[PDB]
């Protein structure tokens, strides 16, 4: 087991990637705290794997704070954190309402800052550790996603800065950049659009949440002890070359 | 002249870089609209160049909106925009108050969004054009600047996305990433030491990069990050 | 005139991009030396502009050396160099003969080293200056171009190292990365190819040699005096979305 | 075990990073073929782990070819390859002799092309697989290393091209970019350099070959099944800000 007795907290743990990550980490022997917005599915997901459920709204500074206090009270320490909690509000920029722009930045960018800052305080000067922040292949720009791309590009920048500041404290910070992963949130994607995303993917298929989880496992485990400030794309090569269409 | 009759609006036009850009563009024959927060220094910088002063708080949606209306009413068209307006609130993350984090994002990232969105609105399907957003070499991460780096990194992401959505309309979107520009003591030596060209940059030099990006000489260039940092970023993984 | 009386040497000056650059640089007041492999078309292109023709095989160490001695004898100094000489030998890697791989590397990568080295020797410790090497948007990887991509990616790496070593000598080194430029080796490219590239280009058109020439003018003139070690893409946004390198 | 029954070939397996990878991959249950230039230390490193030694000069087309024929005769299939074999010839460009420039490219850049080409040929249309080529953080430019920087940057471009071409065949191609790794080569490096290297490393120390080995394990195993065309830096953050 790669996370034997490691205390890890995971956000957005109730669905898709967060869920698959919670399961993989549990099999790897981690002492977990599952966080998400909705208590109902949070408890179900957490119980199915033996983790401790803690409702958290990564968008609410107070919520993130209370959550980490509970997690620390329950775990006693923090060895790593994988942050997922993210949303989208697609629209070409000229039809994008300010409210939609500010909501995704608040949730994805500031939310990552709040969770990361909390993760840092729980570890800095206490023990070495590893923080994994999730951005997206889209941070490089993508049609109809100026807000998503800006917020996730911001997360990459945050990661590199945090990595610079925490390095001497044995704390690593890296960011995942998944591509088109099949989850409940992508079920709505139209078939003519799916055919198009897959065509721009050298590996010719959609990704599976377990695959993102493994990337997370690697970054959080001691096997990546000499890797920090990095952006790991898990998009099947979707970003090697630019996607037309 | 490279901006002969071109209608250009410039933000942060009262300060160093913006001011230097107003002067250059004026010499290049542009019909300018100067924008900034403080009327006093704005009016003066605009008058010395023959530009039309328009007070603007890029952090305020309504101000940006009224601003562009005045610019359009005065120019009749918009051919390019160079957005500078930016701020910092340094601190190691563990000492960085949320308020500080949200202010720089609001002013730097959301401000760039409001300005670019208005610029686009004035040009899309009307005429080709060029938009230049100013980021910073720090978007690659820098000690004590999590908020600044994240916001500028967002600007780079915004510019790329904008470049993709506007390309078919003949509108180019590019981003300037200045390094260490003149107007501090031991902070200077370390900076210059990490600079291959061995010196601080001058606002004029950043203005020239803006001139290039906005003129028709960069007509086939869009979605790019142009570092004007004296090579301070060579050797660092690009983002 | 941004190149008033500046001594400039251009390789591949007889071909599309180089020719347009000779013409623009001539208008900008530069004292030019035009280099290329075939004497006939070189003399024609040089004369049409008032440049001094010097036949050169950028792949031959001695040819490059002789060429630069002529250049210096005629110019007396070197203010800048713009290098364009390059070749392609497409094929999926499994059908690529070693010979084709070694040729494009020798010409494109080693050829840039030879020219950059000569240019540097002519300026280092004598006067500040600007050197512009031409890579390609394809350095980021492209179907059927393992050799071209590898060689052009090497040029970017070469540029970056050279900018670090020459920085203190007031000598700047930058790379141009042109996209689909309408010249002659493209005039009759099969219509489905021309269509492919344009669909992947946000500005929706092929680039013109003159446009690459202006980027060269910018980088070489005193207007980019504080810019070095950079990769300037001139591909109409065709690379937007691809993970940077 | 992460590489159970996986048939893998590793170059430069006799020393440092390659040897560490060989050892790790053996514990992970891989059926290995160790390749390196010197038979003496090659057989030793391979025998100590149960790998099959095959002498190979990555700079020689025929040598690489015979090597893979032996590897295949012994393995019967190829599931992955980790290429390390590289060299340096430092010097500021004005003092860098052509021969030194051509040797590092031939060995590092062409060498990788030869090994990746043989690896691809053994897998394309036969089975999905993973190819890991080793570049270096220096691919981004470094004082006194024009030739090394260019060769490694070329490997990054090669990796990306290969990834695009082999994706449809279920074959992934990724590249490692190690930083300052504590080896029996960096030991002699003058303290001037050491202090300068460690100082520019957020993690404040040199890397160990095992750490680079783990990165290779990840990229070669099915754990990175949806990752291709990537450059994974294993430099302790040295490349974050230069």
């Amino acid at each position: 087991m790669r996370l034997k007795d490691k205390a890890v907290l995971i956000t957005g743990a109730a669905h898709g990637i967060g869920r698959a990550t919670l399961e993989l980490f549990a099999k790897e022997g981690a002492r977990l705290v599952a966080c998400d917005i909705e208590e109902g599915p949070l408890r179900e997901a957490a119980e199915a794997v033996g983790a401790h459920p803690v409702v958290m709204d990564v968008a609410d500074p107070a919520s993130v704070e209370r959550g980490f206090a509970e997690a620390l009270a329950h775990l006693g320490r923090l060895d790593g954190v994988v942050h997922y909690a993210g949303i989208t509000r697609d629209n070409f920029h000229w039809k994008m309402p300010l409210e939609d722009w500010e909501l995704v930045l608040r949730v994805n960018l500031t939310g990552s800052f709040l969770v990361a800052k909390a993760a840092s305080e729980a570890m800095r000067e206490k023990n070495p550790g590893s923080i994994v922040l999730t951005a997206s292949r889209v941070y490089l720009g993508n049609l109809g996603q100026a807000n998503y791309a800006a917020s996730m590009a911001g997360v990459v920048g945050l990661t590199r800065t945090l990595a610079l500041e925490l390095g001497r404290w044995g704390i690593r910070v890296n960011t995942l950049a998944p591509g088109f992963i099949e989850t409940r949130m992508t079920a709505k994607v139209p078939e003519k659009v799916r055919e198009k995303a897959i065509a721009a993917t050298p590996l010719g298929r959609a990704g599976k949440p377990l695959e993102v989880a493994y990337a997370a496992l690697f970054l959080l485990s001691d096997e990546s002890s000499f890797i920090t400030g990095q952006v790991l794309f898990v998009d099947g090569g979707r970003t090697i070359g630019a996607a037309p269409a």
